[PDB]
């Protein structure tokens, strides 16, 4: 385990924790999830927060969350809603998402993220070398 995995998955964690009090919400997650173009109910983001909450509190904490991940790291079910993420991020449409689209992403979600921020992020997850992220370089992004 490194600091810069640690990182990503706490730059993961405040993107959904909006008000940054430590615990992901209903809402919280539903507003995210909205801004990736889905639309889940009520029911869904309970059932959805009700999986991965170890406690009965009704919030994902940290902890949490990294259990999440390591869970679904294990499962190779949740293909599709990468590929439904992907959807989001490339707008165009053409295979590869580049920094503007990015860019334009981060902002949708509420982040105020650096130009050279948003370049880190392109270069980090491109394993080609063609300065874009391909949908099998956002899967490997995705998964680790
Ligand atoms: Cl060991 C390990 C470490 C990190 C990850 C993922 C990840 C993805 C989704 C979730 Cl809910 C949690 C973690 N990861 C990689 C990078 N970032 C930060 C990343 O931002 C970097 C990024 C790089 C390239 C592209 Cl094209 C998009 C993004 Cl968002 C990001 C990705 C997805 C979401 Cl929903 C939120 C964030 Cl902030 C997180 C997986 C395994
Ligand atoms: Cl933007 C995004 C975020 C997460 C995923 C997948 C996933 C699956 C395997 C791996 Cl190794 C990495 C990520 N995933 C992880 C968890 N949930 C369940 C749920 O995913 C909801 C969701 C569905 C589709 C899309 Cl496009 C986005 C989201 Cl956030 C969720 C996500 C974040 C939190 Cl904080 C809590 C939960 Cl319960 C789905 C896909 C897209
Ligand atoms: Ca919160
Ligand atoms: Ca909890
Ligand atoms: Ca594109
Ligand atoms: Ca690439």
């Amino acid at each position: 385990l490194t600091e810069e995995q640690i990182a990503e998955f706490k730059e993961a964690f405040s993107l959904f924790d909006k008000d940054g009090d430590g615990t992901i919400t209903t809402k919280e997650l539903g507003t995210v999830m909205r801004s990736l173009g889905q639309n889940p109910t009520e029911a869904e983001l309970q059932d959805m927060i009700n999986e991965v909450d170890a406690d009965g509190n009704g919030t994902i904490d940290f902890p949490e969350f990294l259990t999440m991940m390591a869970r679904k790291m294990k499962d190779t079910d949740s293909e599709e809603e990468i590929r439904e993420a992907f959807r989001v991020f490339d707008k165009d449409g053409n295979g590869y998402i580049s920094a503007a689209e990015l860019r334009h992403v981060m902002t949708n979600l509420g982040e105020k993220l650096t130009d050279e921020e948003v370049d880190e992020m392109i270069r980090e997850a491109d394993i080609d070398g063609d300065g874009q992220v391909n949908y099998e370089e956002f899967v490997q992004m995705m998964t680790a």
